[PDB]
């Protein structure tokens, strides 16, 4: 997260981290005891799942191994259309005051609503610096018609843009697949943005979770 703040203790119990080796690779959200909920470009092979949390990474806990994961059938790579993936956990996650399910949206939050994106990505750009503490920033939803003026072609109706005027002031490397989170309610997963991350009037994008809920719970089951 760029131009953010250390997120407030235990206010993100749905937030997870996907690790490889022991390096942070992606963020994610816990939909239930057996599933995350990340971006598709975070595939892997597998996955060590961290929750919860705030700091990577103490004790107490909990690490859980993944092994199985399913990418949305329409995911590109050239474009980042339908950039979401589900990750089946090897064992169940034990819900606590530090570990909870996200509330999936019913409704697509309109442009202009204040939101919160969070993660363990670099806090500077292009210059890498990885925080141990979960990081947090506030951000407004931006209408397709406004966002489109920046990113013409690249946008699809299932992508969502978020940012502030003026900036500067959104997600960055390693935050991919992380939550955003508007009055509720998970509206998106961080998908892509600019490099270097975050100046003034090019938004982040997001994966409108809002438009995949059908696929999401269909895709569980699986088993």
């Amino acid at each position: 997260i760029i131009d953010g703040a250390p997120c407030a203790r235990g206010s993100h119990p749905w937030q997870v981290a996907l690790l490889s080796g022991n390096q942070l690779h992606c963020g994610g959200v816990l939909v239930n005891e057996r599933w995350v909920l990340t971006a598709a470009h975070c595939k892997m092979n597998e996955y060590t799942v961290h929750l919860g949390s705030d700091t990577l990474g103490d004790r107490r806990a909990q690490r859980i191994k993944a092994s199985k994961s399913f990418r949305h059938p329409g995911y590109s790579t050239q474009t980042h259309v339908n950039d979401l993936m589900l990750v089946k956990l090897n064992s169940q996650a034990r819900l606590s005051s530090m570990v909870k399910k996200v509330r999936l949206p019913s409704r697509c939050e309109p442009p202009g609503t204040t939101c919160t994106v969070s993660g363990w990505g670099t806090t500077t750009s292009p210059d890498v610096t990885f925080p141990s503490d979960l990081m947090c920033v506030d951000v407004k939803l931006i209408s397709p018609q406004d966002c489109t003026k920046v990113y013409k072609d690249l946008l699809e109706n299932s992508m969502l843009c978020a940012g502030i005027p003026d900036s500067k002031k959104n997600a960055c490397n390693g935050d991919s697949g992380g939550p955003l989170v508007c009055r509720g309610t998970l509206q998106g997963l961080v998908s892509w943005g600019t490099f270097p991350c975050g100046q003034p009037n090019d938004p982040g994008v997001y994966t409108q979770v809002c438009k995949f809920t059908k696929w999401i719970n269909d895709t569980m089951k699986h088993h």
